[PDB]
DNA sequence: CGGGTTTTTGTCTGGCTTCACACTTGATTTGCATCACTGTGTAAGACAGGCCAGATCCAG
């Protein structure tokens, strides 16, 4: 915070990143700029609220579709 | 119109990872084209024509 302006998570990820490379390893660093950025393993709420609308699907039938997928999986895709 | 003072970076430097890269063939798994059909088209209004009724007219 004296320095570097006071951002915690910036320099927490960024330190993360560079202790990975150290490892040189490509899969994981892309596995976390994805979570990190919102792309990958994880849904947009407008990307699955256009599944939701294009589909037909019911309030109601989502939510129950939400509920068993984060039941079952336990990672919530949307 | 260009001098100071930190940012922003590609290297120099050579030596340690973790993934990358030739071949099979028999499956196994995805991806995509194809075919006979579907729903949404969904109540009233204008006009001519036959028919008596009753008004319009005729003549003893």
């Amino acid at each position: 915070d004296k320095e570097e302006g006071g951002d915690v998570k910036a320099v927490c990820l960024t330190l993360f990143l560079l202790a990975l490379r150290a490892r040189n390893e490509h899969r994981q660093a892309d596995e976390l700029e994805a979570i990190m950025q919102g792309r990958g393993s994880g849904l947009q709420p407008a990307v699955c609220l256009a599944i939701r609308v294009n589909t037909f699907l019911s309030c109601s039938q989502y939510h129950k579709m939400y509920r068993t997928v984060k039941a079952i999986t336990g990672r919530q895709i949307f």
